């Protein structure tokens, strides 16, 4: 980064709204059952043209549904420039709501590991080992010096200490600076050693249902509530989706341009 | 665009290849005998780390099998961002793959016809209409000022002046300056009226088969040789395949990357 | 040691003259080299000494001038022996032999380096876009494996000779190119066919490639990106073999001053061999 | 570099040159023995080569850095010899009646011949002077040579009667056959198994070195009689057993070397005259 000086005296500069709004693109990803409540299917082009009166050319706007938060937690392709999430919460479901915000809203670093052959530690806080699949279930048996189980037996995955079961999305901390090794179902679930640099700007989560319990951040001590943590509370899908397209100007807002010299290629729905 | 000075004294910068390389998507479009001579399938991920040898990230190269020429042709999508286009000639396919070659060189603006209502001319030397489809039989038939046909019966769709039968794709161009009714089979193609801007520097095709016969420019008079028209002869597809990998540096520096603000979201393979 | 690293110092001004003289032969030799098709079709057997007279009153003594028949295009291209020092290569035209004929255009009209590859033994791989593999014999079948850093074939297995991949089967001539850099393990019938590592000197401009038949088709250069039109890839348009005789002869004063004597080699083969 | 073109090389003569060392060309260069058949059948092994090829390691040479080609015999290598390596010995044993085959293929391979091709049943033949030759190479050479008069018509033979003719070699593998410079002459040979042509002699090949096995000095290269020069390539070895012939040649492999030299022609240098 090199520097760039700046004076305190320049004019503001216009509005950009119309220019991203011309030059960007939003993308929804809303639950089933929105749609099932919502009883149409005329639906997706009634609320491209609610758009467009916001300013929001005909093709801007991409509805991508998705079954529910636990089966789109498993791998989430965000094709998009401007992404809301829309999560409806139920009780017990809030740890995996959580992942699944801290997993999207959070950019990362991640490596593949090769389980059947290292012992691998992690390197510090914000180091995680997240796993996705259709059922994980990850067994952590940590290793001494010299490679043996304390509080497991390295052979007998039974002993092992199990810190996520049937999961389809599990980001789990271990205890940094000790070689573990790992039981994970490997045919069904893929694991990845990942680093969390800052945050991703691109995406912003609509909580539809109860109180603010998303905690994006692992540590204990801090739980700070980012402002792409939105909330708001629900009886009827298309008054949640109405509220979203009045206030879009305010979550865009919200949102920034995505910053980072990506290197792994995926598909954009970019204008 | 505004002016851009320039000094005529400027050292030349370090060389951008790595950058471009480490920040771009290389797109190939390969017919599906292709891959049927092949006979294998583990070839595009041994292609990808031979290109990797190259200098391009794991996932940077994108391989896309089309049916044949044809079928490409209908509706060609370049769903990434350095297009390469395979494309083996035999004999009696002169102009389709001609068509298919001008149509994704070349930018064009269009916009669609309403057929079954209106009369259309041509503006000019730069406007054509495309129609694409299952089956595009585009029926055209010259009119007066005095909105009577020459040559056909306003009425009569027999004595239309057929310019184009059973073609997937069709780049029909008729005098520029006469009313002209057309008859097109609107369940099984469309037809767009459209306009020629600056070439597509996004694209490349490279004819596998015999001599040169592109013949982008409609003109019978100009038949120019564009750097982006490539030829390469063949006897195993393998031996192509090598080839473009081998010299992607040089397809790669001939092509440029596309400039033109487009209006239009849609899917592309970004990094 | 010819003294060729000092720099010659001419003159913009003086003057246009004569070339002196040159004895290592009274003259140059031109040599017809055309496929048995135009025997047959000719059906003669004077006709030789018939375009050896018709040579002299164009200005070539009488023994200067040789003719020599090859069976066709493929047999031609395995060992094309040059003997000769003006080559003319009649190359007919004919369908699904467009890479064949490039084959053949860009081995003899380029000045190649050969070295020997054993296949049994050693894995290889191409220094520079300049490197070809060249492999030519009865019958090529050329199956290549690619190795990745670690000696382990990428797409094909090292011991099953059934995964590797065929870049150029049953050819006379293969100039089969593959990714730089990379190692690869080769497997061709080494009973029949043989093949080189052969790097690609400047052109060679004692020959002179007459497509007889089609349109312009032939592509010297591997680079998919560049078609150069050489001086020496002439084209002439043909219905009888004594009509493309006669124009040759003809015109064969332009057909050498568009060539020149002086890359010529002691050895009559298409490359030089430096084991 | 300004190849194909004769331009002069002006050189100190009082230059100290202390940086000028010993040359190591066997850390690069590739020697390339050439033996009859009947030295392996004598020696009566099968890992000889590999022997060999160990003390020339202990010499300086690395290991695929020495190539055997063996040859049936003398007349058989004789036929298209082609040394396509980077120093050849060629071990030519000797016996009683092959004097001219083993002095012509000598000259063959230690001379470098520049070699248009023939039309015999085409064209009159004339050598242009002392430099040039005739090499007859095939399975089985018969030159049968009429010379002609300034009206074509033959002397000492008919032109149309080939029984009239004069042979000068039959035969034989290779022929290197010359006649009147200055006179036109017809050819007579069995086109379908021997080629003959027309071969000027440059200056001398010195990538090829002749150890003669047997007898006294009989290779005569030079076509001329009056001149019998003795070139330093042309080496000599009294012999009893091959392998005390081979270990002389690797003991000595050096000095050998130092007798050759690189090929000239096949030198960037040479690249517009006549490369090979
Ligand atoms: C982490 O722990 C699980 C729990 O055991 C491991 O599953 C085990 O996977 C192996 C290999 O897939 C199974 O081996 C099987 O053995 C039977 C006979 O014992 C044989 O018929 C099969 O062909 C196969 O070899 C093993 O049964 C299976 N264990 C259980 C309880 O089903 C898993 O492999 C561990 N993770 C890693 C990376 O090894
Ligand atoms: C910015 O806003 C002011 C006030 O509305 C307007 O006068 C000006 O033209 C705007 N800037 C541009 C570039 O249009
Ligand atoms: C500058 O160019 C040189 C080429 O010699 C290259 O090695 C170097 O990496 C380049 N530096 C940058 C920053 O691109
Ligand atoms: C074209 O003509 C056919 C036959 O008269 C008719 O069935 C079809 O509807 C016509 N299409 C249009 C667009 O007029
Ligand atoms: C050079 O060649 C031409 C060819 O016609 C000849 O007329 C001329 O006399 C020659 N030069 C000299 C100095 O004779
Ligand atoms: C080529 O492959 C065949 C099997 O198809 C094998 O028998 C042969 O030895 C291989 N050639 C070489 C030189 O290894
Ligand atoms: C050796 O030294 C001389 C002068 O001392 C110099 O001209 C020459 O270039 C040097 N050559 C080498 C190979 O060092
Ligand atoms: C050599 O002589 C024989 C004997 O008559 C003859 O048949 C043959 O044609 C002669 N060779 C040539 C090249 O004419
Ligand atoms: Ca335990
Ligand atoms: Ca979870
Ligand atoms: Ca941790
Ligand atoms: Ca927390
Ligand atoms: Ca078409
Ligand atoms: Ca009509
Ligand atoms: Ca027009
Ligand atoms: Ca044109
Ligand atoms: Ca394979
Ligand atoms: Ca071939
Ligand atoms: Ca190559
Ligand atoms: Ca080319
Ligand atoms: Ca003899
Ligand atoms: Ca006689
Ligand atoms: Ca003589
Ligand atoms: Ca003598």
């Amino acid at each position: 980064n090199i520097p760039i000086t700046g004076s305190m005296d320049t004019v503001y500069s216009n509005s950009t709204r119309e220019e991203v709004f011309l030059t960007s693109t939003l993308c929804l990803y809303y639950p089933t059952e929105a749609s099932t409540q919502i009883s149409d299917g005329e639906w997706k082009d009634s609320l491209s043209q609610m758009f467009l009166i916001k300013g929001w050319p005909t093709g801007s706007v991409y509805f991508k549904e998705y079954s529910n938060i636990v089966d789109f937690s498993v791998d989430p392709q965000l094709y998009c420039d401007y992404n809301l999430v829309l999560m409806k919460y139920d009780q017990s479901l809030e740890l995996d709501m959580s992942e699944l915000a801290d997993l999207i809203l959070n950019e990362w670093l991640c490596n593949p590991m090769d389980i059947t052959l290292y012992y691998y530690q992690q390197s510090g806080e914000s180091n995680k080992w997240i796993s996705m699949g259709s059922s994980c279930t990850v067994k952590v048996c940590p290793l001494n010096t010299q490679t043996l189980g304390i509080g497991c037996q390295t052979t007998n995955v039974d002993s092992f200490e199990t810190v996520a079961e049937n999961e389809k999305l599990a980001i789990v901390d271990v205890v940094d600076g000790i070689n573990h090794k790992i039981n994970l179902t490997t045919t069904t679930c893929t694991i990845r050693n990942c680093k969390k640099l800052g945050p991703r700007e691109n995406v912003a989560v609509i909580q539809v249902g109860g109180a603010n319990i998303l905690d994006i951040t692992a540590d204990p001590t801090t739980n700070p509530q980012i402002e792409r943590m939105m909330r708001v509370n629900w009886k009827r899908w298309w008054q949640v989706f109405y509220t979203i397209v009045d206030y879009i100007n305010q979550i865009v807002q919200v949102m920034s341009k995505r910053s980072r010299s990506l290197n792994s290629a995926a598909f954009y729905y970019r204008v």
